[PDB]
């Protein structure tokens, strides 16, 4: 009989309702937002109110027995914002009396989705965003490196923020953390040097030939620190150079940086990204550097070969347009240096109608048939429409004429990486 027992109110256990769960009613050790649980224990009849860290949730009185009732915890109750005397409790009101349980409360599992710099040098600042990244205890990086202190978390919990430690393995991987609404793992491309395709300082080499005037030499190269909070890591790239300024108002292949290419490069299937690995699950990383000011007219084309003539938007490239956010000019400025990722997923070729990219072994393929397996970059200063990075359609009337333009970019990393997220749940399977 659920209407026996005593008219002292206690609580035994609390279980997470869900229909669409394995365990429908399961014991839990904690409550999120949105949640129905049941409350099971002891002297419920005539139950009043139900508080859920201070906060008056509702309760449906005929779904009350003595032994157990339901409750939805409502999605105003707070949590990283609740007063301190009424966080993570559960308090019942009767007429007969009052009666308060220790119970963890949270928002909805965490999430990462973007580190700040995938590449630091120890010691140096990471902004590592996402959702619920409240109140975070714990930093994990890859090689099992274990960071508790100088972690600074937003109250909104869309961010954190913490330093690069000593001794993270090479090897790379996700970082994992800990906050009061649980854990979360980035994704899988946190120090990929093993993706490494060049640095300019003994990984990979420099390709260059000619002497036209887009061309950017191997002596043409700068090596100074710049930077602040990420720093520059031994020699990179800038473009365009010094000598190729001021870059003409509606001009393609302005500057041009590339990898030896035919001959030297690795096997792109020896960089730890499995041939099966979706194009939307692995991408191209580097590090950049806008030190002023970036808007109006310019942009990076990533060449997956050597085979572009400039101021294309259609086949196994990417144009990286940082200063155009939601079709909206917004200059585009760096303190240091900072990781663009451009999922293999994002290139043209894999929004092609026909031989589209799927997976990373279509990548492979098409730089084993390049007539030229120079990895790149172009600078352009070309005219832009919405059209040609969003939709075919809607977007073709908005234009962002291009200027002359004497801007300053520096590129470093170049490699490939994995975007694979380990799983993590509340109960798995
Ligand atoms: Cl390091
Ligand atoms: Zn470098």
């Amino acid at each position: 009989d659920d209407n026996g027992g005593s008219s002292v109110m206690n609580i035994t256990g609390i279980y997470l309702e869900d229909a669409k769960s394995n365990v429908p009613d399961r014991l839990v050790d904690f409550a999120r937002l949105g949640q129905l649980i049941r409350i099971e224990g002891e002297g419920f009849n005539g139950l009043k109110k139900v508080y859920i860290n201070g906060y008056n949730c509702y309760f449906n009185p005929v779904f009350v027995s003595n032994k157990s009732f339901l409750v939805s915890v409502n999605s105003k109750v707070p949590t990283t914002e609740a007063d301190e005397n009424v966080r993570n409790t559960i308090r019942l009101v009767k007429d007969g009396g009052e009666y308060v349980y220790d119970f963890q409360i949270r928002a909805a599992a965490p999430s990462i989705t973007k580190i700040s710099n995938c590449m630091p040098n120890v010691g140096e600042p990471i902004i590592v965003y996402g959702s619920g990244l409240t109140e975070i205890a714990k930093v994990v990086f890859p090689g099992n490196v274990v960071v508790t202190e100088g972690i600074i978390s937003d109250l909104d919990g869309e961010y954190f923020m913490v330093d690069m430690p000593a001794g993270v393995s090479e090897e790379g991987g996700s970082i994992f953390v800990e906050g009061s609404n649980g854990g979360a793992y980035s994704p899988a491309y946190f120090n990929y040097k093993k993706g490494l395709l060049l640095n300019f300082d003994g990984v990979g080499a420099q390709g260059a030939w000619g002497d036209s005037e887009s061309m950017i030499q191997t002596t043409e190269l700068e090596s100074a620190s710049i930077g602040e909070g990420n720093v520059s890591q031994g020699a990179y790239c800038r473009l365009p150079l010094e000598r190729q300024l001021p870059v003409a108002a509606a001009k393609n292949r302005c500057a041009e940086v590339w990898t030896a290419g035919n001959g030297t490069d690795p096997d792109w299937l020896t960089l730890g990204v499995p041939a099966e690995t979706p194009v939307a699950e692995c991408a191209i990383q580097f590090e950049i550097y806008v030190p002023e000011p970036w808007s109006e007219s310019g942009f990076l084309k990533i060449c997956g070969q050597n085979g572009f003539n400039g101021g294309e938007w259609e086949r196994d490239c990417y144009n990286y347009v940082p200063w155009l956010v939601d079709g909206k000019i917004v200059p585009f400025q760096t303190t240091g240096w900072q990781t663009v990722t451009v999922p293999f997923s994002e290139f043209y070729k894999s929004k092609a109608s026909s031989g589209a990219w799927t997976t990373f072994a279509d990548v492979t393929a098409t730089r084993a048939s390049a007539s030229y397996a120079n990895f790149g970059f172009y600078f352009e200063n070309s005219d832009i429409t919405l059209d040609k990075i969003t939709g075919a359609s809607s977007d073709k009337e908005t234009e962002f004429l291009s200027k002359a333009t004497s801007v300053k970019i520096y590129i470093d990393n170049w490699r490939v990486v994995p975007l694979t997220k380990p799983e993590y749940t509340d109960f798995p399977d």
